């Protein structure tokens, strides 16, 4: 069951393709077209399905050429309105047919984000994005929004001529619409069976720039030379991950780098991962992110969680390649170092949830829960945290890269539960059974907090950062002459995060402190997304007034919620700045992209 979805479940009926045509309306905000659904029965006798939908307008449904018979069901909050199609004929088990559904989106679909000219690098011309994670595709078109279902998909997407639109789907051609010649029609095409979550779409003022044998990066103009250096490891990353999953299968590996309002690191929407601007940090040191995109590819995109209850299947076993694949390009110390500080990430969300709250069990139970309100660095750490534990229980890295692949090819094309994954472990390990079984597997699946066991983890890069942030917790007023821009000269911009990871759990330090740590290292000064937003946050918990601008400034000049969110609430949580941030928000929201200020607005408690 699928308690996200309140379409047909894959019991029922299945989507086996969708053709969509569509055209894009910047004017009115609107997608507008059809979505001919191919659908299998599963039953005997099937008389009608269910689809989910999300403020969408309905303006027919056909079947073999004539209009048929639906409803639509009462909104079920962020679940949407069911659409209940009437077949004309009764269906025979494995009997298809295709459903055309003419639909246009609202203005407000939660999947979309609209962009004026103003807010786009070129100040030309608008730009669309979408994002349909978790559960946003039922906001773009009538489907089973659910995981638990794969297609395949081609689509024409009319848009202005100037523009170039672009999906999760090669690239099939393009040509002046005959319709309205001050448009063109792009082509598309997905031959791998897909969970609908991942379909995807952009359209803008779009430039390419190839950057390996089967990689074109993509953004404006201004953004093209900077993107390409950026990600230039691509090809070194997508050539290890095949090492260790198997087959890339689906033919191109581009990149999209989209403007800063993207809601997320990265979406790992097939043959066009979509990245956040953000990891533009001019020395690719932010590239773990693609990494992890890169390794959806097998984990996520191939392997796919049932229902979004198993979603750290994807997560854990991601974050788990993608530490392999730095780990390989960087050393075994490193991934390491990186597996330790996510160590760290999970310490922080357990404490932020609470260590009871059910949103840190590794499974969870989204019954009536909005998948948005739910998402954390949970099921990616503490599924990471599992993985590395039965590494080490197992017999290390090499065996249970064994087993990954394994997973891998047993599991491709389709959706998977937990228990699915626990099976195929016990098969693989069957010589190994005593071992697994001393594994409390009740308490690292189903049981909140912390786990039960912390890995065994490599400190050689660590030690410095915890010996200075100890320095710094540990210092009084006469110790503050002691630092020193030289206390860095042997850190890495990833030791430097870590330090001020280190302290940020300890914060709120001095006011004096924080003012001599600027004073000293210049922190102002970084443009690392990462280190900034860690340094600003700091600043902010230690009440440094000096600081509310800077920290507003990077809550809205970009979006991605692993920013925009924590440091809202740090701008909230300060006397000073709480009328500020509450005002700054209000004023945004409107512009802010429509997942990012639900959330921002539960978390201010504003409306
Ligand atoms: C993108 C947006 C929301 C979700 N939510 C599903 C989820 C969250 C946390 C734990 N378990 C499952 C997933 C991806
Ligand atoms: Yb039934
Ligand atoms: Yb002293
Ligand atoms: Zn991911």
């Amino acid at each position: 069951v699928d308690t996200c979805s309140l379409a047909s479940p894959a019991s029922v009926c299945r989507t086996k393709h969708l053709h969509l045509r569509c055209s894009v309306d910047f004017t009115r905000r609107t997608l507008t077209g059809t979505a001919a659904l191919t659908v299998q029965s599963q039953e005997d006798n099937l008389r009608s399905l269910v689809l989910d939908t999300k403020d969408l307008t309905i303006e027919k449904v056909v079947i073999n050429g004539q209009e048929v018979k639906y409803a639509l069901g009462e909104r079920q909050s962020y679940k949407g309105s069911p659409m209940e199609i009437s077949l004309p004929i009764a269906l025979s088990k494995n009997q298809e047919i295709v459903i055309e559904i003419s639909f246009e989106t609202s203005p407000k679909s939660s999947a979309l984000q609209w962009l004026t000219p103003e807010q786009t690098s070129g100040k030309e011309h608008p730009y669309l994005f979408s994002q349909c994670q978790a559960i946003h595709c039922r906001a773009i078109l009538p489907c089973q929004d659910t995981p638990s279902v794969k297609l395949t998909y081609t689509a024409e997407v009319s848009v202005p001529k100037e523009l170039v639109a672009l999906m999760s789907a090669i690239r099939d051609g393009e040509t002046p619409d005959p319709e309205d010649p001050s448009r063109k029609i792009y082509k598309f095409i997905q031959k791998v069976p897909i969970p609908c979550y991942l379909i995807a779409l952009v359209v803008g003022a779009l430039e390419s720039r190839q950057i390996g044998p089967r990689t074109l990066v993509w953004s404006e103009k201004e953004q093209v030379e900077k993107s390409a250096y950026e990600f230039s490891e691509t090809e070194s990353m997508l050539k290890i991950a095949e090492d260790l999953g198997g087959p890339y299968v689906w033919g191109q590996y581009d990149l999209l780098v989209l403007p800063p309002s993207f809601p997320y690191g990265g979406m790992e929407n097939p043959c066009l991962t979509f990245v956040t601007p953000t990891l533009l940090a001019g020395d690719k040191s932010l590239s773990n992110v693609i990494a992890h995109e890169i390794s959806h590819s097998w984990t996520g995109n191939l392997v796919t969680n049932k229902t979004w209850d198993h979603f750290w299947l994807n997560e854990g076993h991601t974050v788990y390649l993608e530490r392999h694949i730095c780990g390989r390009l960087f050393g075994e110390k490193f991934r390491h170092f990186n597996a330790l500080g996510g160590w760290g990430e999970l310490q922080n969300s357990v404490k932020t949830f609470g260590e009871t709250h059910p949103f840190t069990k590794l499974v969870v139970d989204l019954t009536d829960i909005d998948p948005d309100v739910a998402y954390s660095s949970v099921p990616y750490e503490k599924g990471f945290a599992l993985l590395f534990y039965l590494e080490q229980l197992l017999g290390g890295p090499e065996i249970f890269l064994g087993f990954l692949k394994a997973y891998v090819e047993k599991f491709s094309y389709k959706s998977i539960t937990t228990d699915d994954w626990k099976d195929f472990l016990y098969s693989y390990f069957k010589d190994k059974v005593d071992v697994l079984n001393q594994v409390d597997w009740n308490a690292w699946l189903y049981s909140p907090g912390l786990p039960p066991i912390k890995p065994n983890y490599d400190m050689t890069l660590t030690n410095a950062c915890i010996a200075l942030s100890q320095r710094w917790i540990t210092a009084k007023e006469d110790d503050l002459n002691s630092f020193n821009a030289t206390d860095l000269k042997d850190l890495s911009s990833h030791q430097l995060n870590e330090f001020l990871a280190q302290t940020l759990q300890r914060a709120p330090l001095p006011l004096g402190h924080i003012k001599r740590m600027q004073e000293v290292y210049n922190f102002n000064a970084i443009n690392n997304s990462e280190i900034r937003f860690r340094w600003l946050r700091l600043c902010i918990q230690s009440k440094w007034e000096d600081a509310i601008p800077l920290a507003l400034k990077m809550a809205t000049e970009q979006g991605r919620m692993k920013f925009t969110r924590p440091l809202f609430k740090d701008l909230a949580a300060f006397d000073k700045s709480h009328d500020q941030a509450v005002r700054t928000y209000q004023e945004h929201k409107a512009s802010m992209h429509p997942v990012t200020a639900m959330l921002v607005g539960k978390d201010l408690k504003v409306d």
